[PDB]
């Protein structure tokens, strides 16, 4: 019933299109699309709090964390709402994204509309990095590309 | 009390930053910012229905029109929610935007978060152009720049 979309762009050559679809306000969100221009391997994938691209991806602020929790992976009870883990780029630098998430929403509350989706330089350690930053950002490094999450037809 | 922001970009020289602020949920929205790279004179200024920039500004669809009205100017009863009239560029190609609007909102069914803000090639005739297109688009021509309307800090 609800469909939202995000175009990922940045200061480098990373670009992507990410779709989100939610059948019921109570339901899981299906996340699918493609990102290119990435280094092979894991890249942290998160919804950040602000849909503000004024100065590029830095203006999006921290991970979306309406419930004041620590950073984790998407399968964890202890996570930020915005914690979608990692996408994986192949040797051609392409990530084919296919995620199902029960914590993000497109309606009701915990809504990601108007926020920023960010793909990161490094792997998200999912809060298992063994340092203080692990349970805040997952040590995923800089913001390679981002976009504001908008309502689709 | 609620703040939202939009970065306008397109295929050519037009770029801008637009801020929106609403003190009360029932209250007027203040709209301010600047756009550059424009031809001198009036440029139609609209919130479009989809926050979909996947194929540039064309994917944003028609004017945001949750109340199924005809096109008009911001100071008309008969208007789309997204009808913000025109911004005015000077001989340097700069529009300094300063609008207060009582119809758009930053909450509820009039909310513009997750929609697209578009600045157009031509003047919006505010539905007074007398042709059929006047009461749909205002004859404002192509989409020079746009962005998804996001939540700000
Ligand atoms: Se408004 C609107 C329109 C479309 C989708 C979501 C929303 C919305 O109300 N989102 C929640 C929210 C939470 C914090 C701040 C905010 O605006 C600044 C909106
Ligand atoms: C379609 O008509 C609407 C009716 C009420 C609210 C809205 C916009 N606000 C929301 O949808 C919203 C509000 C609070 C938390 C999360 C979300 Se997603 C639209
Ligand atoms: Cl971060
Ligand atoms: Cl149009
Ligand atoms: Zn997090
Ligand atoms: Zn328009
Ligand atoms: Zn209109």
């Amino acid at each position: 019933a609800t469909k939202v979309v995000c175009v990922l762009k940045g200061d480098g050559p990373v670009q992507g299109i990410i779709n989100f679809e939610q059948k019921e306000s109570n339901g899981p969100v299906k996340v699918w699309g493609s990102i290119k221009g990435l280094t092979e391997g894991l890249h942290g994938f998160h919804v950040h709090e602000f849909g503000d691209n004024t100065a590029g991806c830095t203006s999006a602020g921290p991970h979306f964390n309406p419930l004041s929790r620590k950073h984790g992976g998407p399968k964890d009870e202890e996570r930020h709402v915005g914690d979608l883990g990692n996408v994986t780029a192949d040797k051609d630098g392409v990530a084919d994204v296919s995620i199902e998430d029960s914590v993000i929403s497109l309606s009701g509350d915990h809504c990601i509309i108007g926020r920023t989706l960010v793909v990161h330089e490094k792997a998200d350690d999912l809060g298992k990095g063994g340092n203080e930053e692990s349970t805040k950002t997952g040590n995923a490094g800089s913001r390679l590309a981002c976009g504001v999450i908008g309502i689709a037809q």
